[PDB]
């Protein structure tokens, strides 16, 4: 069958619940697999490893939340566009000195490694420390325990822990940051899957199906 790489937990796109993966992805995964009668599996890993896993052919496609980007489509190849996201700031909610990514500067970030948010941090963020790890729990932690004064992440996924297992202790600030689009990823070669997901991934957004799955997650 096709082996489908996806991130060990991003949520509300990919999660696990009871000892299953849920999630915006897999459910959408699911309707694209139905409609092209394929037979798959899921297989969860850290986010750093899935795009040298799709280079090396380990697996025949993605789905992790992975945003498009002209440097990762040197690497792989992408299906259209099925999400669009950004990148929100959150703070511990008692705080004031950090009213959006501006204030980040002179500040300790966490972030996932492997991920856009540690290419945006580089690239536009004075920090005084940015520190990195594999899943972005654990980023949560680092700030919830004042070890970091922020967390930099993809936009629904900050909002998505906030409103569900924050516990009050978090507040996001600002706005979305970095407008991008999340696609299916695949390894090179792959074109004539590529095209039938496309084709897919097209009629799930006019028969209504990727609106039931849009609105589940996101209400
Ligand atoms: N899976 C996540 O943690 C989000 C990944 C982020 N959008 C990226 O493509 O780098």
């Amino acid at each position: 069958m096709l082996v489908v790489a996806t991130d060990t937990a991003f949520v509300p796109f990919e999660f696990k619940q009871g000892d299953l993966y849920v999630g915006f992805d897999v459910d959408l995964w699911a309707a694209i697999a139905k409609e092209l009668k394929l037979d798959y599996e899921l297989k969860p890993m850290d986010f750093s490893g899935i795009i040298p896993a799709l280079q090396t052919k380990n697996v025949d496609l993605a789905l992790a939340g992975i945003t498009i980007t002209d440097e990762r489509k040197k690497a792989i190849d992408f299906s259209d566009g099925y999400y669009k996201s950004g990148l929100l700031v959150m703070v511990k909610a008692d705080n004031d000195d950090i009213k959006s990514v501006k204030d980040l500067d002179g500040k300790v970030v966490a972030v996932k490694s492997g991920t856009g948010s540690v290419d945006y941090a580089k690239a536009n963020i004075k920090t005084k420390d940015l520190r990195q790890f594999p899943n972005i729990d654990n980023a949560y932690m680092e700030l919830g325990t004042g070890r970091a004064d922020a967390v930099l992440h993809d936009t629904p996924n900050i909002l998505y822990f906030i409103k569900t297992a924050g516990n009050g202790q978090f507040k996001a600030v600002g706005d979305s940051l970095e407008a991008q689009q999340y696609g299916i990823a695949f390894p090179k070669g792959s074109d004539e899957l590529r095209d039938k997901v496309n084709g897919a991934l097209k009629t799930l957004r006019e028969n209504g199906t990727y609106n039931e799955i849009y609105k589940k997650w996101f209400g």
